[PDB]
């Protein structure tokens, strides 16, 4: 009949970037191109052999660019070929109070809810072990933070640039 | 003044055909006019009397047609009358990852939240030992899916149509 | 690029009028310019000295007008100065189940729901100790509630006006 209120414009905007990580005897997110990957230290925290499966069904071994205690962040790295699903990245928008978000993690679960506060970012919508590392995001799918660990908290995606950045040295 | 934001057209659409169970010395959906009532099976185990009570303030004695402990739904039957309120149905419908979707259960309580995946169906609509048997709406009030037992679970309604057809035999 | 969906439009209209109550060796709304604030009673009982605390960064030491024990509800008074945000009421709004609502409490926190049921007011928004006695408004920021204590409560803004008139007594 009509059109169903829903925001799966920004699940097939925004999913395919976000990815699981393994390993062989957590979320993760691509970020660019060049195939780096923000994840979660606790999530990394020895690691025999960390692994990334994307949506598509591509499976890669991921390399440990570095990471850092204080915000529980880490950078992973993968063999970037031919054709990688990035995180819709905005640096001009400015996450108000009250915006819709999404919570990618992991099944591949999506969570709704609003943005709390600015202070880090809290966030009403369900987070837990499961996402813990993966995407937030707005209604138009553009990436507001990456989800940390009533109430959930995630890394603002101004912060997480800078100190993925830095960590690639 | 203006127009609050709101899914009531949703409820008003979907909540009468939704009923309350009990049990004379649970949730369950109006399918069709013929009288058939899906639910759950931990709903009617052991059940001296199976009592079906409408939001009109209609009430009766249900029948158990059948139940499938695999899915953990049942049917029921009551004496359709004239004028049944009936959960709209829409086959044609695709539950896409994100839709908004209400949660139908029991004080007649409605909870928001969209769909997670579609593995069964995920939602971070808040589900409990109340709204379990219950219905699950997208906001145009198309029966989505038949709420089971941090993130809820549903049955799809397509799926429950057809075992709801099986146990009419 | 676009415009992602938020209901910010109902903080930036409802969160300056929202308060944090303390005791100098909790929630509250500031309800008209007089100065009168309506909180919860479990968060004065046994209060050495009120403060409250605005958003704008003012501070007032405030003074107990009368509680109900039955609807666990307060009211405080500051010294009405120039230039208050009120919370915005509206008597002409009737609360439909199914309206977006957001919860105000206390950092200052923001969570996102429905109106689940009239019966008191469910909700399904967040609500913890934090929030208990903050506002409850919908998504023109109109007032549709106040909070009290996996489902939340609040108390209708037509009942909390009258409690809070013959609390003045």
């Amino acid at each position: 009949d009509e059109t169903p209120a829903s925001y799966n414009l920004a699940v097939r905007r925004a999913a395919p970037a976000v990815v699981n990580v393994y390993n062989r005897g957590g979320s993760g997110v691509i970020m660019d191109q060049r195939g780096y990957i923000i994840t979660n230290k606790h999530v990394i925290n020895d690691a025999d052999q960390i692994i990334v499966a994307l949506q598509d069904g591509r499976v890669f071994e991921a390399l440990l660019v570095g990471s850092d205690s204080l915000t529980d962040l880490a950078v992973l790295k993968i063999n970037a070929t031919g054709g990688l699903p990035t995180i819709p990245i905005n640096a001009r928008r400015v996450p108000h109070i009250g915006d819709v978000v999404l919570a990618i993690g992991n099944g591949q679960t999506i969570t709704q809810g609003i943005i709390s506060a600015t202070g880090f970012l809290q966030t009403d919508a369900s987070i837990n072990h499961g996402n813990s590392g993966g995407a937030l995001v707005n209604s138009l799918g553009e990436l507001m933070g990456i989800n940390t660990l009533g109430i959930g908290f995630a890394i603002p995606f101004q912060l997480a640039t800078k100190i993925m950045d830095k960590l690639i040295r």
